């Protein structure tokens, strides 16, 4: 009995929370109360099986039981569409159909933040409904969120209302906490979409390679075999979560945290404080721990991987473990290299051996592999450096605007709402990284860029429209950032000017939040480039100044909002001609 085994390992509160997540991530459109109802029926039944494993349907697989239960409300096609397809199939085809239909961008309303009082009240009314509502609204909007990590967010979200709703100043206590959750959640959501993309589109080998490089940078004192044990466990964990085996995911990860804390001494010296925290916090901690110091001396790599006379023999015995050791050994020594660079390096090294081990004295042919890594290291280095300089002398917003133009030009076919979100997010790399030293700037920057570009890829695949986007997204996971950086302006692009209402601001632009106000400013910049590309650089900055003041004043006009036409039509003319 599986549901019995998992129910007792995870305990009831989390079991219930994880089932609700699983339903909310598969049927993102079902209303909240329907999902709660289903989760409760499933929870009644689990207990039945805990009480008797030889009962009833207690011997079924989780996806059969859970899939059957979901389909009691999904099969209604007239309201869910293409999801009744999945309900016509049996496991495991049914689960695969659910995985294919996760929506990275469902047509759901913006999450709104009520007044602090309104929220504390709704919290006090029914604390448990308030929390499940949180789990539900986040999950359906982030169908790939790392499920056990979402439990931790709920925990903190609860603690924020519990504490701040009885502070003297409720707002001053509550708001900065939520803002912090909103921001960390967004980063965590994106980071985990990359994890699942790599698993699902590029396969297990890709995720393992990522894992060896990151855990080795993180745990450079650890023996190689230790890291492999860790890589293997971690790989099963994310394979389970991305495959929608959420109960197994949580359980296996909780065991993983345990194994780590009971063997810190063979892993890292940074884990002491983390391994004292409670269950959820402990696992949040370990997964993001700062890198350990690397051993003081360390050889030279060239000896075991270039000058040895057994390198072809080690490669031929087991490519995987030998290339793994290379990645292990090169990564431990380089916390200053991005994870992607480190993987380009291992691919270059792998490719070189496959060539040189042919014949004609291989030992002579592989002699300069490390001279090939040089330009691969230089390229990202100059990009980040050259970019931080540009950022520091422009400030996030103008930096964001510049990326917005350069990228609209790279791939103008791409929908505007997508260009805006990705650009703003790409631009965020300035604040996040440029503060850093050189020996910390690359992993901070490139891996973050890789996460943002994966968002581009997945928001685009749902409905493809740019060959170039599809090519970079499909061709090689590790090379995405280079493949996008190398794109120049699309010369084939045909502009679609005129206008109509896609430049006529309305009066409700005054009641929206300031960032949300830039979003319709930056939106309109995209339609400006998309239809008048090659408009240099400086009358772009002149049409942007012109949009700002026009909104500043027509919100001050106190008029019958006919100014939103007045200086609305006085820009349309200077914009085109001169
Ligand atoms: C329910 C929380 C809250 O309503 C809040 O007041 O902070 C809220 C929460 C969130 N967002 C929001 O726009 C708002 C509204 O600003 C976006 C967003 C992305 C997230 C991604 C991952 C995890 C939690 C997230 N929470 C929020």
């Amino acid at each position: 009995s599986e549901v019995a085994h998992r129910f007792k390992d995870l305990g009831e509160e989390n079991f219930k929370a994880l089932v609700l997540i699983a339903f909310a991530q598969y049927l993102q459109q079902c209303p909240f109360e329907d999902h709660v109802k289903l989760v409760n029926e499933v929870t009644e039944f689990a207990k039945t099986c805990v009480a008797d494993e030889s009962a009833e349907n207690c011997d079924k697989s989780l996806h059969t039981l859970f899939g059957d239960k979901l389909c009691t409300v999904a099969t209604l096609r007239e309201t869910y569409g293409e999801m009744a397809d999945c309900c016509a199939k049996q496991e495991p085809e049914r689960n695969e159909c659910f995985l294919q239909h996760k929506d990275d961008n469902p047509n759901l309303p913006r999450l709104v933040r009520p007044e602090v009082d309104v929220m504390c009240t709704a919290f006090h009314d029914n604390e448990e409904t308030f929390l499940k509502k949180y789990l539900y609204e986040i999950a359906r909007r982030h169908p790939y969120f790392y499920a056990p990590e979402l439990l931790f967010f709920a925990k903190r979200y609860k603690a924020a209302f519990t504490e701040c709703c009885q502070a003297a100043d409720k707002a001053a206590c509550l708001l900065p906490k939520l803002d912090e959750l909103r921001d960390e959640g967004k980063a965590s959501s994106a980071k985990q979409r990359l994890k699942c993309a790599s698993l699902q589109k590029f396969g297990e080998r890709a995720f393992k390679a990522w894992a060896v490089a990151r855990l080795s940078q993180r745990f450079p004192k650890a023996e190689f075999a230790e890291v492999s044990k860790l890589v293997t466990d971690l790989t099963k964990v994310h394979t389970e979560c991305c495959h929608g085996d959420l109960l197994e995911c949580a359980d296996d990860r909780a065991d993983l945290a345990k194994y780590i804390c009971e063997n810190q001494d063979s892993i890292s010296s940074k884990l002491k404080e983390c391994c004292e925290k409670p269950l959820l916090e402990k696992s949040h901690c370990i997964a993001e721990v700062e890198n350990d110091e690397m051993p003081a001396d360390l050889p030279s790599l060239a000896a075991d991987f270039v000058e040895s006379k057994d390198v072809c023999k080690n490669y031929a015995e087991a490519k995987d473990v030998f290339l793994g050791m290379f990645l292990y050994e090169y990564a431990r020594r380089h916390p200053d290299y991005s994870v992607v660079l480190l993987l380009r390096l291992a691919k270059t090294y792998e490719t070189t051996l496959e060539k040189c081990c042919a014949a004609a004295d291989p030992h002579e042919c592989y002699a300069k592999v490390f001279d090939e890594f040089k330009p691969l290291v230089e390229e990202p280095q100059n990009l980040i450096k050259q970019n931080c300089e540009l950022f520091e002398q422009l400030g996030e917003y103008k930096f964001q605007n510049a990326l917005l133009v350069r990228y609209t030009k790279k791939v103008p076919q791409v929908s505007t709402p997508t260009l805006v979100e990705v650009s703003r997010n790409l631009g965020k790399v300035g604040s996040k990284c440029c503060k850093h030293p050189e020996a910390k700037r690359m992993p901070c920057a490139e891996d973050y860029l890789s996460v943002v570009l994966n968002q581009l890829c997945v928001l685009h695949e749902k409905t493809p429209v740019s060959d170039r986007v599809t090519k970079c997204c499909t061709e090689s996971l590790v090379n995405r950032r280079p493949c996008f950086s190398a794109l120049e302006v699309d010369e084939t692009y045909v502009p679609k000017e005129f206008n109509a209402e896609t430049f006529t601001f309305h009066a409700d632009i005054c009641t929206l939040s300031e960032k949300e106000r830039q979003i319709k400013k930056q939106t309109a910049l995209v339609e400006l480039v998309k239809h008048k590309p090659k408009a240099t650089k400086e009358q772009l900055k002149a049409v942007m100044d012109d949009f700002a003041a026009f909104v500043e004043k027509c919100c001050k006009a106190d008029d019958k909002e006919t100014c939103f036409a007045e200086e609305g039509k006085k820009l349309v003319a200077a914009s085109q001609a001169a």
